[PDB]
């Protein structure tokens, strides 16, 4: 029978099945109805990014973010938000800053202002994103180049102070094989950071997958969970071709990792995906559940 994957994953002891969205999606088509029926958590695709919220220094705006947070409260959904510190959606005024202390203070103020506005309401903040190169070294974004590698400690310490009850995550992509240097490096660095007292509660795996990659996640996710964070999660999930096999493998990986709290997909219906031609989502363009959705339902019985 037609069922909600969020309700089913909750019945298997996980916290949520979630989806990325924003005001532009919710005011059109069938998105809001499907999200309400089948998902338990929303995340803003773009409205909480740096460009949207702080387009010039100290001059904040929350139009889209408030829309989504208020919608989630109104509609009984959990909220995740981010990314506080990454190189995407980063307005050039930030990446033009040339000195350590200036950028520290700008970064701290950005983190604190966003987290304070929504204090107590947000389950998970993605504090640091896409911090690694594929070889496992740290990505030379403006934060690393100007602050240095202490930017990661600082970002998490600041986030904990702004809202101690949010779960604080680092997230990255291409963490999908236990044999890949990037997956190994984020584990080694998170272990280091935690031993130094950096408050990293979660590793989020950004699973923008090609066909056949699901199987590798079965061993990659427990490797990520070995860094000792209280949580791991799957986010930004889509799969080229949307094979039931790939989706069921990802779900099984989360089921088999005690610290995996849930799974968030990148969107609702295929033609609205940034990767629409790969039909990589769980609903087709008529907003009907696809074979992969039905396979997830079957797998969560």
């Amino acid at each position: 029978a037609a069922q909600s994957i969020d309700q089913l994953i909750k019945a298997r002891g996980k916290v949520y099945f979630g989806v990325a969205t924003d005001q532009n999606r919710l005011t059109t088509g069938k998105n809001a109805a499907i999200i309400k029926a089948d998902f338990g958590m929303v995340w803003p695709e773009n409205s909480m990014q740096w460009d949207a919220t702080e387009p010039s220094q100290g001059n904040f705006n929350f139009a889209g973010a408030d829309y989504l947070v208020n919608w989630a409260q109104q509609n009984g959904k959990l909220i995740g938000a981010g990314c506080l510190v990454w190189h995407n959606f980063l307005p050039s005024w930030v990446s033009s800053i040339t000195d350590k202390n200036t950028l520290i203070n700008v970064m701290k103020n950005h983190i604190t202002t966003l987290m304070t506005r929504y204090k107590g309401k947000i389950r998970t903040w993605d504090v640091v994103g896409e911090a690694f190169n594929e070889d496992g070294s740290l990505r030379q974004n403006v934060f690393l180049n100007v602050i240095g590698e202490d930017y990661i400690p600082i970002a998490f310490q600041t986030a904990r102070a702004a809202d101690p009850n949010a779960k604080l995550y680092i997230m990255d992509y291409n963490l999908d094989s236990a044999s890949y240097p990037k997956t190994q490096a984020i584990v080694n660095r998170v272990k280091q950071w935690r031993a130094a007292g950096v408050p990293i509660d979660g590793i989020g795996s950004q699973m923008h997958l090609s066909a056949g990659q699901g199987a590798g996640v079965l061993q990659a996710l427990p490797l990520l969970a070995s860094a000792g964070t209280p949580e791991v999660s799957i986010l930004m999930l889509d799969v080229a071709g949307a094979s039931p096999t790939d989706y069921v493998n990802v779900v099984n990986a989360c089921l088999n990792v005690q610290s995996c709290v849930g799974i968030t997909v990148m969107g609702v219906a295929d033609p609205d995906s940034a990767f629409a031609s790969s039909t990589p989502l769980l609903f087709d363009g008529n907003f009907n559940p696809k074979p992969a959705y039905n396979a997830i339902v079957q797998d969560l019985q």
